[PDB]
This record gives structure tokens, C-alpha cells and sequence, in this order.
């Protein structure tokens, strides 16, 4: 069976607890911490692509108010569809479920100003979704996973200090 487990969640949750934060710039800014799945149950033998995605949480924006987040506004006209392609794509079901499968080299950004980066929306929820995609299949057959652990808002400036402590003592 096709299993897909986050790696260092306790790591996640103690962000999330706080609520998450990441950095969204021009250039664009790697994420901490990093995105990091296991995978079981895939075709050793098989070809995938692994590509990430950022979805939309909410139906409005927030706003950080006395130490507290809260319902800012209304949202802005959502982000382009932007897909990071793992960098070890294509590659067989063995080498995707031998090591975790990190993207560590995905930029968040506030400006399409190219590089493969993703374009976020300041102050809003995103959750990451990570898509397997079988490489040669006339079906095009996708699996998509949620990683509710890694919500977080993109922001341009670090709003609790409590968040901007914890990504200074765990990075
Ligand atoms: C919560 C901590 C242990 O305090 N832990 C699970 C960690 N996991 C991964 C990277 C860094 C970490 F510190």
C-alpha cells in the first residue's frame, strides 16, 4: 500500500503550535524547516516525478493582532498554480523509497520573477501537497498527499517573535 509519512512532524507541530511563518521575498527564500517525506508501496521498478504544490486555506487573509493571529480581510485573487518539480525527477519507485525525499532547494517568493519559485500571497494560509506522478502511463495516474503539520502563512517580515526564536533555534 502506497504510504507517504512526514518526517520530523513533532519538529512541525511545535511551528505550528505557535502558528508557522515563512519568509515570502523577490528573490525568493527556502523554506525551515523543510519539507521531508518517506515513502512505502511505490513500484520499485516504476518511474515517478514528485512535484509540491501550495493550496489555499482559507477563503479570507490574517492579520497578527496583539500577540494573536486573527481573520484579517478578504483574500487577494489567488496565486498562479505553481508546481517545484523535484530535482531527482524522473526516477525509479526504489530510489524515491530508499532515503526521504527532501525539498530543500523550493523558493517561496512575492513576485513572478521566474527561477521555478512559488508565488505566495503575504498573509495567507497554505498548506503543502505533494503529487507522485508514474512517468510512461497512458492514464497519467497522480496520488496527492496533504501535510496538514506543515500549514503555515507566508509573510514578508516574521509577525510572533516566538517564531522568529524557534526558526533561529532549531535552523
Ligand atoms: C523537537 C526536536 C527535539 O526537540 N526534534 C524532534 C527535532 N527534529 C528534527 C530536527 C530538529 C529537532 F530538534
Amino acid at each position: 500500500e502506497l504510504r507517504v509519512g512526514l518526517e520530523e512532524s513533532e519538529l512541525w507541530l511545535r511551528f505550528k503550535e505557535l502558528t508557522n511563518e515563512m519568509i515570502v521575498t523577490k528573490n525568493g527564500r527556502r523554506m525551515f524547516p523543510v519539507l521531508k517525506v518517506n515513502v512505502s508501496g511505490l513500484d520499485p521498478n516504476a518511474m515517478y516525478s514528485f512535484l509540491l504544490d501550495f493550496v489555499a486555506a482559507d477563503n479570507h487573509r490574517w492579520k497578527y493582532v496583539n500577540g494573536e493571529w486573527v481573520p484579517g480581510g478578504k483574500p487577494e485573487p489567488q496565486a498562479p498554480s505553481c508546481v517545484y518539480i523535484h530535482p531527482d525527477s524522473p526516477n525509479f519507485g526504489a530510489h524515491w523509497m530508499k532515503a526521504p525525499v527532501s525539498f530543500s532547494k523550493v523558493k517561496l517568493t512575492n513576485k513572478l520573477n521566474g527561477g521555478g519559485q512559488i508565488m505566495l500571497n503575504s498573509l495567507h494560509k497554505y498548506e503543502p501537497r505533494i503529487h507522485i506522478v508514474r512517468v510512461g502511463d497512458p492514464q497519467r495516474m497522480i496520488t496527492s498527499h496533504c501535510f496538514p503539520e506543515t500549514q503555515f502563512i507566508a509573510v514578508t517580515a516574521y509577525q510572533n517573535e516566538e517564531i522568529t526564536a524557534l526558526k533561529i533555534k532549531y535552523n
